[PDB]
């Protein structure tokens, strides 16, 4: 099966989140959403440095076109921050826009950009819960003359996001919802429609909740299980279909992004904190990086934001 291999010199995240993988430059970028940090690890050079700022933070893509410079979340604004990438603070901020600045209680969650370069996030109020809490977030894409344009409503966790190669489908995750959803995508208007479930978790007898999620070079998805110790692999040809399922030391499984020089070794994030209602005990919870190969699939570069 699969080898597994815990990321000994990256240590332990109270949330890691947000993996993106900058293939010309072989970096693999991270969050944590609760320490209002962003890490960077370089593992051909076995570096690894991290950035602390003071708003909650859930994302970091590179900014097309401008080197040292990325698109962020701190807390509800999307923002480009200066960083050299080694610095414990960034050098500026420039903010871009706030998406929902009369909601003082939410946050922006998971964000990613599609094959296009736009950049799709969605937020969450700051309390969320599960299996049940406050629901206000909504999903979001940053549009021409910085300003966004909202896709969906009514969603507790706004969470992992991909697009097929062919880009007419994209895939959305509300991890209240236990599933995946996938829509028709048009990308010359940069709209979804004919909302569909495309595999539920209480199908198949997964615990747990979806959390992040990749798609592969074959089409097939790859989603972080949370609370169910996992990455489990979905087709995209036909609903409600589970393909595989690759054990994860640590229960908490938060995101995955495909890095490597060949693009198949999985990176998998996972959160340490400690939670009341948790099906596993304190000593299984830790928060470490792991790195999965052997899938026998490849993956794509991380896609940078244009602005
Ligand atoms: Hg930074
Ligand atoms: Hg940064
Ligand atoms: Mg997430």
């Amino acid at each position: 099966g699969p080898v597994v291999e815990k990321i000994a010199e990256l240590g332990k995240y109270t949330v890691g989140e947000g993996p993106h993988w900058d293939h010309e430059t072989q970096t693999l970028y991270f969050v944590d959403t609760v320490e209002k940090t962003f890490h960077k690890y370089v593992p051909s050079q076995k570096k690894y440095t991290f950035c602390k700022v003071d708003k909650l933070v859930s994302f970091i893509i590179p900014l097309a076109g401008s080197p040292g410079r990325f698109v962020v979340s701190l807390e509800r604004e999307i923002a480009i921050l200066t960083w050299d990438g080694v610095s414990a603070a960034p050098t500026s901020i420039e903010a871009i826009v706030n998406v929902e600045p009369h909601i003082k209680n939410n946050r922006l969650n998971d964000g990613k950009a599609d094959p296009l370069g736009n950049l799709w996030t969605g937020t969450m109020a700051i309390d969320a819960g599960l299996p049940i809490g406050p629901v206000t977030g909504s999903l979001y894409h940053l549009g021409a003359d910085k300003k966004v344009k909202m896709h969906e409503s009514n969603i507790a966790i706004a969470n992992g996001l991909a697009w097929s190669n062919d880009l007419k489908k994209m895939y959305y995750i509300d991890s209240g919802k236990r599933r995946v959803d996938e829509y028709d995508y048009d990308a010359s208007t940069l709209s979804i429609s004919n909302q569909r479930p495309l595999f539920t978790f209480e199908k198949h007898e997964v615990p747990g909740y979806p959390d992040g999620q990749t798609i592969d070079e074959e089409g097939n998805l790859w989603v972080a299980v949370f609370q169910g110790q996992r990455i489990i692999k979905i087709s995209t040809q036909q609903p409600e279909v589970l393909l595989d399922t690759v054990k994860i030391p640590d229960p908490q499984v938060t995101s995955v992004a495909f890095g490597g020089p060949n693009l198949d070794e999985l990176y998998v994030t996972s959160a340490g904190l400690q939670l009341d209602d948790s099906s596993f005990d304190k000593s299984l919870v830790n928060g470490h990086v792991y790195r999965v190969t052997g899938l026998g699939v490849k993956g794509f570069a991380g896609v940078k934001v244009k602005l």
